[PDB]
């Protein structure tokens, strides 16, 4: 499949950088921004400055209507960058001017090109202030109408996972990495050979015109790791609701070379038992040799 | 010498990235910003978020007084990052909130630590608008009082050099690269073995408490290249004034392996003839093997 990951605005650009840094296979990267400096820091080969006439490379401020207009200014160039894609991941931090306003435009473009369009976006941390929070909710509504499936990750839940003395800059970097795992959790199953892959059509049945979706991540080491990562994924603080409310579930279990098929099934089993009995569930597994005795379960719940 | 290059705000962060990309030797990189996304895109090992309480990682807006206050919030951490430096290059695009306001604070910190403090900053392009232009001039005055030498590069002059159809995003990337060449033109002579190096004390005599400075860059290929690069450097559109107004001049001539000592002298000679008869002039040369038949002359004129 031709898969494109388009990172919109600061947060989205960082997610794309995290993916490049982690050598995610089988995807093309596009970095999009109204801020030319941010964009020139991007490791992506395709760097798309949007709303050059409107913003002059200076960014959108915090106004999402400016981000929207900048994307509208650059419709034709966004179209050209996305032509040929079978699947487009639109990734963004919601709350600011560019992500919140430009991401929904770009998602709708991807859709109008016939791509399976998956949004993977964050709600901002509470410490970013109340206006960012409200703007984000508006962007999330707008995104919902423009994508096939929209994964929303609340950044405040990251803080319930990480060390309480995690500095602000590292908290932001953790959110980039969650966005990365939301994209890569799906993509790797279609596009990276591992232990169990999925056909694009399986993923599509789960994501196509489904609306709201959630993500849980579970990490565990050593004995009982498969059961524990699974139980941790399905109870992840990242989950805004329980996965039994979902029409579809996708599970990715990623491990090192000691990951076994019976471990994958036992994770799958736990996830299936947690899901609706009439869920459509699919799952796969890939190997990352940097992992030793710890595995990672990522669960995407679609169609709430 | 312990040399630190501290890039402040978007433009400054990009300059530091350009240096890292070009494997500049013998310097430590610090990336500084109020915008946590930009900063997390930086390739520098030391990433310093300033004004975390004041700005929440959201940036300074376009208000330089916010950049100033953010730096003031983080004085202690800026001090800790700069301790031990013999020379500090503070690099920034002037015009916006963070560079314009934070850079002068950081320069004065470097000075109060005993560093030879060289500012290398740009005036913004006219297309960035009139307010950015005015703010920039204010920042440049503020910087002048805080550094030993302040190199100012007008971005609009880049446009007189590059192709008229150069896209906006690439114009910005060209300004980053000019800032890079202003830093690296000095640093390489002290810190990278080549054909003729300078002692730190020579450079210091030229830069210390000198105030305003200018830069010219000349590039030429093949026959007569040394004479031509030199004549092009001394007549560079980047120069806001003629170099004969300077108390000091530094020349760096960089070439591939066919660069000769007699070529270096003949460049030096041209630059000396263009300078005041009572200039203090110093010069050096280094080799970059990616250069074939083209050489690069960079001239820094100090003490106007």
């Amino acid at each position: 499949a031709s898969i494109k990951v388009i990172g919109v605005g600061g947060g989205g650009n960082n997610a794309v950088n995290r993916m490049i840094e982690n050598e995610v296979q089988g995807v093309e990267y596009i970095a999009v921004n109204t801020d030319a400096q941010a964009l020139n820091l991007s490791k992506a080969e395709v760097k798309m400055q949007i709303g050059a006439k409107l913003t002059r490379g200076l960014g959108a401020g915090a106004n999402p209507e400016v981000g929207k207009k900048a994307a509208e200014e650059s419709k034709e160039q966004i179209e050209e960058a996305l032509k040929g894609a079978d699947m487009v991941f639109v990734t963004a931090g919601m709350g600011g001017g560019t992500g919140t306003g430009a991401a929904p435009v770009i998602a709708q473009i991807a859709k109008d090109l016939g791509a399976l369009t998956v949004g993977v976006v964050t709600r901002p941390f509470t410490f970013e202030g109340r206006k960012r929070q409200l703007q984000a909710a508006g962007g999330i509504s707008a995104m919902k109408e423009a994508v096939d499936t929209l994964i929303v990750i609340p950044n405040d839940r990251i803080l319930e996972i990480v060390d309480k003395n995690t500095p602000m800059l590292e908290a932001f970097r953790e959110a980039d990495n969650v966005l990365r795992q939301g994209v890569q959790g799906i993509s790797d199953l279609i596009a990276t050979p591992g232990l169990i892959n999925l056909d694009f059509a399986d993923v599509k049945t789960i994501m196509s015109n489904k609306g709201s979706a959630l993500m849980g991540i579970g990490i565990a080491t050593g004995e009982n790791r498969a059961a524990e990562a699974a139980k941790k994924a399905i109870s992840s603080p990242l989950l805004e609701a329980a996965i039994d409310g979902a029409q579809g579930v996708l599970m990715n279990i990623t491990g090192g070379t000691n990951l076994s098929l019976y471990e994958v099934q036992e994770a799958a089993d736990i996830v299936a038992s947690a899901s609706d009995q009439d869920v459509n569930m699919i799952f796969g597994s890939v190997i990352n040799e940097n992992l030793k005795d710890e595995i990672v379960v990522t669960v995407i719940a679609t169609g709430f």
